[PDB]
């Protein structure tokens, strides 16, 4: 049934780190903005446990000041009120996200020049973060998806090398195994899973920003390309909402993107389904 979940984005970047948080209804195309996030916030990732939006880690950068931030905050969407949490061990700027039996996993990101291999868990009930097994990679600007309780991280950069490689982590065993690499380089793109794969969208190769989206079936265990997106674009939200992809924003080469894109698996088709109110790239974004 279709009950009336929106798509939240978080933060971004557009001249500097941004503060808001808005809502789109894809049924009626509306936006509604809600609480500005506290401080402001690029480079995040979003996810959603509990009914509860969390924003985690990224960056304020803007004429005060260039600082990753360690932060997790959460958003009630029935109070429309954010709430400090712990903080993770260490600041994480273009950090990867996955939720797991109901724990945020925050993967690789930056501090300074520091690129993370490092991953740690948070746990709602005791809001707690505790340091799990490392990546194989130290991966920054990582996109990160969860299957079947099993949180894959791919793409990235990591500190010499823009990464076409990708890992999975096994959470009861805690330990991580390399997979099939992709196609493409990808630092920067977005990650989400649909169906049986995760997908790839966009990101920066190093040269050019992408429009090529690539997905990684994990029964066939392949990388194969699908439609690419009307808009090149790194540093891209990406979400799934009743079985579409929806991308929001990000960086062409030359725009921060106000473009909202839907991708629909049957036809193997991307449009355009909105602009944002104002473009942005670097979004946390989650669906509730």
């Amino acid at each position: 049934p279709k009950v009336g979940r929106l798509i939240y984005t978080a933060g971004g970047y557009f001249r500097q780190s941004l503060s808001y948080l808005e809502a789109y209804n894809p049924s009626n195309g509306t936006w509604l903005r809600l609480a500005d996030l506290q401080v402001p916030r690029s480079g995040l990732a979003g996810c959603v446990v509990g009914g509860l939006l969390y924003a985690v880690g990224g960056r304020n950068n803007s004429p005060d000041g260039n600082t990753d931030s360690s932060a997790l905050d959460c958003y009630n969407p029935m109070t429309n009120q954010w709430s400090p949490c712990a903080p993770m061990s260490v600041p994480r700027n273009r950090i990867g996200v996955g939720v797991i039996d109901g724990h945020i996993y925050a993967v690789g990101g930056s501090h300074g020049c520091i690129h993370h291999n490092s991953v740690e868990r948070y746990e709602p009930e005791r809001d707690e973060w505790h340091l799990v097994a490392p990546m194989l990679t130290r991966r920054i600007g990582v996109g990160v998806a969860v299957l079947n309780r099993l949180l894959y991280a791919v793409g990235g950069f990591d500190g010499t090398n823009r990464l076409n490689s990708a890992e999975c982590y096994y959470p009861e065993r805690n330990e991580w195994r390399m997979i099939t690499a992709m196609n493409t380089i990808r630092s920067g793109a977005g990650v989400c899973v649909l169906h049986n794969c995760i997908y790839a969208a966009g990101g920066y190769d190093g040269q050019d920003q992408l429009n090529s989206v690539e997905r990684y079936d994990v029964e066939t265990e392949t990388w194969t390309f699908v439609a690419p997106m009307k808009h090149r674009r790194s540093a891209l939200g990406i979400t799934v909402h009743q079985g579409r992809i929806y991308v929001l924003g990000g960086y062409d080469g030359h725009t921060f993107l106000d473009s909202v894109e839907c991708y629909d698996p049957d036809t193997d088709t991307w449009s355009e389904v909105t602009r944002m109110t104002s473009g942005r790239s670097g979004v946390g974004v989650a669906v509730t």
